[PDB]
């Protein structure tokens, strides 16, 4: 792809990896966008990154973990709740 897609926020995408992606791929392939768009490390670009790593980090919060990922791979996002 030459940029992605605009839209939705598909965590496995967001973490440049995919579904079926390893723990150990998720994180190794997060930690690098957690720190690349990080609001402290990129200055200049702070107002991008501060949002970039907004949803970088739910998606590697939700995959790196064994219960909201599962919900996730399983449902995904239901409609509003509360």
């Amino acid at each position: 792809g030459s940029s992605g897609s605009s839209g939705m926020v598909d965590y496995y995408e967001v973490l440049d990896v995919p579904r079926q992606a390893s723990s150990e791929a998720i994180k190794k392939a997060y930690r690098k966008l957690a720190l690349k768009w990080h609001p402290d490390k990129n200055p200049e670009n702070k107002e991008e990154a501060e949002r970039r790593f907004k949803q970088v980090a739910e998606a590697y919060e939700v995959l790196s973990d064994a219960k909201k990922r599962d919900i996730y791979d399983r449902y995904g996002s239901g409609p509003s709740s509360g």
